[PDB]
């Protein structure tokens, strides 16, 4: 009709307007979340890089030390060689037990 | 009257345009946040998985130092000199070396 | 934005307009009746105007004839008497408003 | 439901406009006409009155004249009475032809 159509238009307006509102807040939350996520992302990236360097360094040092020991072993007594062989053998034996054990020692 | 209906129609176009644009931008934002959440997760478990190996290598290193230091006084006086210098040579890493290894590992 | 203050404007103006259309319609609808009354009264008074005209001319001519008669047959009578009749004729052709009022009042109250 | 309703409003508003316009027209024309009929009504009312008066006058005069003619009838000749009675009977008798004729005369006269 005519007086019932004019109310229909305003009703539709209030509804649509509400939609734009909720959408706006919802998108604001997306700005916040995306930003925070970005911060954390870059953070753990830098972590990955910096730790990768260290890991590589320690691997290298270890390799070197093993070279020294392996090339300095024959310059020893037989009874010694028999011992340092297994000593080196277990020095390269590292388990998650010891691992997390010293992890907590590091964090505390 | 007729100059007032067009206010309704035009303002409506204005509003729906706004809502449409905001919808588009918002969907783009969902895609973005989800994508960098994926990236974040990836680099998180990167951090963890690398940290494990790092501490592992550190521990191996300390142990090796222990042996090569405790089997050093059972060594020769002219030899202990060589081995000590060698130990202090091994625990010494400059950026050039690590660079040279990084390049070597990614090909 | 003033979309809600604009939406009710057209409502107000609408019912305003249709109110005017209503009032105008009843006014015109009455105007038809009044007009038909004017017309009817007109045809009545026209018809009666004509019908009365015929009678007026008739009685005019009758009176004329009768005066012609009385004057023409005036000298064919007594000498002392024609001077009386000659006066009766004068007072006859003289009609006063009082007499009129009398005749009308007689004519319309015998109509009841 | 929006772009199909706005045009509906505009359309029916134009409709209403047209309606009121036609009505306004008929109203004006009815004012003019009703005045035209009221005027005629007045004119022929005044005419009715003005003719009524004169008719009544003539009828009264005729009545009196008949009275006189009846009164002096016995004072005339016995041979004449039988003529003047007939004369009066002919006078108070008007046919539509005489009406027609004299109306014609009074008209083409002035």
């Amino acid at each position: 009709t005519i007086p019932e159509s004019l109310d229909r238009i305003k009703e539709e307006f209030q509804f649509l307007q509400a939609q734009y509102h909720s959408l706006k807040l919802e998108c604001e939350k997306l700005a916040s979340e995306k930003t925070e996520m970005q911060r954390h992302y870059v953070m753990y990236y830098e972590m990955s890089y910096g730790l990768n360097i260290e890991m590589h360094k320690q691997t290298e040092i270890a390799k070197r030390l093993n070279t020294i020991c392996a090339q300095v072993i024959p310059f020893l007594s037989q009874e010694h060689q028999q011992q340092v062989a297994q000593a080196v053998e277990r020095a390269k034996q590292v388990t998650m037990a010891e691992l997390n054990a010293i992890i907590g020692q590091q964090q505390l």
